[PDB]
């Protein structure tokens, strides 16, 4: 049969989560306050669109049944979305097929225009990404596939280039759903007509002016400051179609503010020989006494994030984000996973340092990992099966999929080492 | 006597550098092209100053400003050449250090990279590492500009999002000490930097024309003068510094030439991260990575890799794990020297040595003859590195810049560098390790 189907039909993936949601205080957004805010933004956009089109059709209406609207209203204390959620399935399909009505630069990149300084340009930064708006007024971050070879980007160092960038965003969401972490925004691949769906729908004159026709008769747009800095500066359709990743927008920071928190294990340190850094508990013994890691949930949430990052080989989680409303102990949002799935033949166990030093793990997390190590629910099999739904299938080649099984075994062997040293009662925390 | 004096009187610190400078093509700026550009900026600044002083109703007292060629910062810019930012035993640098330390200010503003983050507050672009928020760019009476980084004052209880062991407590001391070590090592690759106790009321608030910077000044409940950053405050990170009640200590770093006159490139550091190799070969000892980097442009040419190895030695000595990128001048091409900017993350742990920073040296096993000779000399008792550093730092207004543990760690890390070179020589011989210069 189907291992992916077997996984979500398994009793483990149907256990109700504790504590059950108590309605109001457990949801991110207040429905009535958020809906009137979205209705004002829609009226704003229709006002902008009416004046623009007159300078050169019926208006847009905010429909409550839109996928992204239910997505935002579905965000609660237990994660970004629900397990086996039909709303998520519809949102993935909507992002893949709905036409676009507007396109612009990301807000953080409108600043670097520019006034070109290569310091703020060669920072994990995807400078050719764009924000697309769909016909249902939803917004997604479009990260195009890396196309230029490093000979065209003299400043870029080969082994730091995000060649797998768009595949990594897609595969990180599917792994998030399979792990039942439910902490990264829904993400799909899409083959985009850059002429029809970007150039002809944007109101940004700067973005209009950077589009050009390649000498090879392809349609392209470029970034001026990255070109002068000799980094990645252009992507092209062939001649119109360009594949990339689309990541669903979280609610506006006006509705749900977010904090950025530094990852205390982003760096490893060479301890005085020959005690290894990932195995020595002194560092986590100190972090356990430092707010906000003194409470159990926060440290266990970071350990979840390190397991996720180890599985995808992401060494670039310098910071994690949280929603203000859920306070401490709230779940961590796993955003911007474009640096994952870059090295299938190398495992950076220093990423697992929170688990190997603190020697504690969620019971739920360990049970899901133990199940995904069994042949009937093999992580690489259910991942390969899940990624077949995407327009850019297979998204992940076989080496990356098989590396998931190897890194999963390493996580489980690490837990065994903790249990030998401290016993199951100390290691496996309950909720 | 004086060990610092003995060091620069030593024959090693008086060897002419090869190849000798050929004047024009070896200088960064063309004097006549650069001087007329500065004269236009001065005329621009005088136009704004007359017009501004009228909008806020202030009598246009005092005569206008004149671009004087003999200004320290002007000669500094014209002195930049293919061999470094400044000359060895340079009286121009000594004067520039004194001018930054004593000259009054005439204008103050935000840095351009932070004028962008005045939004639209997003904590992602605010809590990034290596970022020094609340820093300001000051303009002096001789029209020169310096980056003022104020001392970190708030404890981590006031910054709940900040992780204790990542806080830049030594931030202003690190910028100062990194320049003094740069001069003592004769790398001459970081901009001149001094400490200064600044009256934030007279020399920042009362000279700025930026209304946003004006509005963020306030009086502390303890009757201190303070200014704050709104977006960092909402992000629960470091957001305010204060005089006590007016005076605030910080670091001042001299501006490089405008990117219009001398464009710069930022290049990623291939050794910014270490990796756990499949057992049981250690990362710092395995040469395969550098064997591959040696085949990757622009590290195939000898000068570039040797310059990176110099930068790793420097970063190891000051314990800076945050050199994600290095900068170069466009005009000097690939073989040009590397600029060692933004050293605020150094000198943070006197009791730990991160040998992974030395990885380029321990993997590639090659070093400049000049670099190795200077290190060997600074390890001798008569020229002891901690002694000449302590002596050099006494010139600064914020003396002592480095406490004794940091100074003694310089000697300990120097021994590790030289003992690392010994390991390379055992494996490959002096001929392979010690490279000579063209
Ligand atoms: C991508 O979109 C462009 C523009 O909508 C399409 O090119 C147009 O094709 C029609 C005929 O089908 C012509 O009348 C237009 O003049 C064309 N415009 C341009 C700018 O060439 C293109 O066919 C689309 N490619 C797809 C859908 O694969
Ligand atoms: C973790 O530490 C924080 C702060 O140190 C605790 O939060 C508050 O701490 C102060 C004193 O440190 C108390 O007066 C408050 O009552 C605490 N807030 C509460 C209890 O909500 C926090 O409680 C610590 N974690 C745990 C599990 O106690
Ligand atoms: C720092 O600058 C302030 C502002 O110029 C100086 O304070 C001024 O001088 C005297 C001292 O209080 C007062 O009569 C003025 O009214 C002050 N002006 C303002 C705006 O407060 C101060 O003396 C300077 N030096 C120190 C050490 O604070
Ligand atoms: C380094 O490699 C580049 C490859 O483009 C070549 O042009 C250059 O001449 C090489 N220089 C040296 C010194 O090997």
């Amino acid at each position: 049969s189907s291992k992916l189907q077997a996984l979500f039909a398994h009793p483990l993936y149907n256990v109700p989560e504790e504590p059950p949601l108590l309605g109001a205080e457990d949801s991110l957004l207040a429905s009535q306050e958020a809906l009137r805010y979205y209705r004002r933004k829609v009226a704003r956009w229709n006002r902008r669109h009416k004046m623009y089109r007159e300078q050169m059709d019926p208006p847009l209406q905010l429909r409550l049944e839109a996928s992204w609207v239910q997505f935002h209203l579905g965000i609660n204390r237990h994660g970004l979305y629900s397990r086996s959620s039909p709303v998520v399935s519809k949102l993935l399909q909507d992002m893949r097929h709905f036409p676009t009505i507007s396109a612009d630069y990301s807000q953080d990149e409108k600043a670097l225009l520019g006034a070109c300084d290569c310091t703020q340009i060669v920072k994990s930064g995807v400078h050719l990404k764009l924000v697309l708006r769909f016909s249902d007024f939803g917004k997604a971050m479009f990260k195009p596939m890396r196309q230029q070879r490093d000979e065209e980007t003299p400043v870029d160092f080969f082994y730091f280039i995000d060649f797998q960038r768009h595949n990594a965003e897609i595969a990180a969401f599917h792994l998030d759903r399979i792990l039942d972490f439910r902490r990264v925004p829904p993400t799909v691949g899409r083959i985009v007509n850059v002429t029809k769906e970007i150039l002809e729908v944007t109101k940004n004159e700067i973005l209009q002016s950077v589009f050009f026709v390649s000498p090879a008769s392809n349609v392209c747009f470029f970034a001026k400051c990255p070109y002068m800095c000799k980094t990645e500066y252009a992507v092209c359709g062939k001649p119109h179609l360009l594949e990339g990743s689309l990541s669903a927008f979280l609610p506006s920071l006006n509705l749900a503010p977010r904090l950025s928190v530094p990852n205390p294990w982003i760096r490893s340190y060479t301890l005085a020989g020959k005690e290894e850094w990932e195995v020595n508990p002194l560092y986590c013994d100190t972090v356990k006494q430092i707010y906000p890691y003194n409470n159990s949930q926060r440290l266990l949430n970071v350990i979840d994030m390190a397991i996720f990052d180890f599985l995808i080989g992401n060494m670039d989680r310098h910071h994690y984000e949280m929603f203000t409303k859920f306070g401490d102990d709230g779940f961590l949002i796993h955003l911007d996973n474009a640096r994952g799935f870059g090295r299938h033949s190398h495992d950076e166990i220093s990423i697992l340092s929170p688990l190997s030093q603190c020697c504690m793990i969620k019971k739920k997390t360990l049970l899901h990992l133990q199940l995904l190590a069994q042949a009937d629910y093999r992580l690489s099999d259910v991942m390969r099966e899940s990624l077949l739904e995407d327009q850019l299938s297979p998204v992940l080649t076989e080496p990356h999929l098989l590396a998931l099984d190897r890194r999963l075994q390493t996580i489980l062997r690490t837990v065994e080492g903790c249990i030998v040293a401290h016993g199951q009662q100390s290691v496996i925390v309950d909720g």
